[PDB]
RNA sequence: UGGAGGACCGAACCCACGUAUGUGGCAAAAUACGGGGAUGACUUGUGGCUAGGGGUGAAAGGCCAACCAAGAUCGGAUAUA
RNA sequence: GGCAAAAUGACCCCGUAACUUCGGGAGAAGGGGUGCUCUCCUAUCUUUUGAUUAGGAAAGCGGCACAUACCAGGGGGUAGCGACUGUUUAUUAAAAACACAGGACUCUGCUAAGUGGUAACACGAUGUAUAGAGUCUGACACCUGCCCGGUGCUGGAAAGUCAAAAGGAGAAGUGUUAUAAGCUUUGAAUGGAAGCCCCGGUAAACGGCGGCAGUAACUCUAACUGUCCUAAGGUAGCGAAAU
């Protein structure tokens, strides 16, 4: 009996399941996955408090087992398809009109200027790169990667 | 039968497209006649916030107290030339 | 440069094309009618008494003229750009500029990434990958070729190469002594993470996408091949174009 909207710790939770509504430590509350139909899934219960779990991510951790999930799936699986016909319905969600790069007069973003559409160049030109001289394209992380290996290499 | 529309025509309203006027003018940016939208990404009143290498920008190097590729005013300072 | 000026305009009726995303084009275009008088019937109307006001029949009646003044769309055919409504250089440029929903890539497992500050801390967000940030393009349909050699971004192997901290052992100054003790100066074999070096990965990342020389019963050109070079040698499509 695993039934839908029920609640419990992972260390009653059996394997091969899905949940939703994860929380990180004990009882802390649930941040793990929440939006509009999106499920994690377990794959084993080691008993040593932590239980390891694929999430919508693709990737995955460990959670301790005294944690608690939400069974099932969450609601309102259409959200991530329906889309919208015009502008005001951008604005009324709360956006604002997003300038590009290339518009900007260069004292503005690093990809300005130009007499006419251009960038940057084709030998010393670097990448695409958000306004503070950071890039976006390749696969980049600023020296965040000390802390995804760290976590990772925890395993 | 219903009454949806970043729907339509058109005053309030806002905005500022063309011509002519004016060019110590009526006015240091208006007027006449025509123009565009006119339930929406709307217009507006009130009061609060963001302050100069900074703000703010549906992005023109635009705007920030009538003159912004770095405001105003004091001071260094009778700067230098 | 038909700029301006002119003209069309209203209500009712007739009828209305290409095209198509089948919602629209569309007030498409193109026409007619519009006054008042009495009568008849119709409705309607309690504002009581039966008539009055409007509509639509049908007969007059006058004017050149009957939305008579004021008010009030010029329309059609076809390219380019942009999909459009919007926004912008107050105070010379309102556009093809910008945005725009739509698309893709990259980053983030939550103390989330990213941002402002020094820093607490705040935004992110009382949000949690159908989420948030950045980047390029810009509805729709058809589609999106080749190159990772360069710049960047990135994964990774042991090798060497390592800056500093760790520092052998020499040498040297001075000390009875002519050079032991000792202090001191310099040293200096090993030490050394990244990175450098190398191998990879990336083009809806920044970017680039060629020459020659012969060759058919008309020349031509070359379907054919020989060729030099690259990382790769411009595919579909388009074309004296905003080029």
């Amino acid at each position: 009996n695993s039934m839908i909207g029920s609640s419990m710790p992972l260390g009653m939770m059996r394997i091969g399941t899905i949940i939703h509504n994860i929380e990180m430590n004990p009882g802390q509350g649930a941040k793990m996955v929440r939006a509009a139909g999106t499920n994690a899934k377990i794959l084993k219960e080691p008993a040593k408090g932590k239980c390891l779990i694929k999430l919508p991510s693709g990737d995955t951790k460990w959670i301790n087992a005294k944690c608690r999930a939400t069974i099932g799936t969450v609601s309102n699986p259409s959200h991530g398809t329906k889309k919208l016909y015009k502008a005001g319905q951008s604005r009324w969600l709360g956006i604002r009109p997003k300038v590009r790069g290339v518009a900007m007069n260069p004292c503005d973003h690093p990809h300005g200027g130009g007499e006419g559409k251009s960038k940057s160049s084709g030998s010393r030109g670097r990448t695409s790169v958000s306004p503070w001289g950071k890039p976006c394209k390749g696969g980049y992380k600023s020296a965040s990667v000390k802390k995804k290996k760290k976590r990772l290499a925890e395993a």
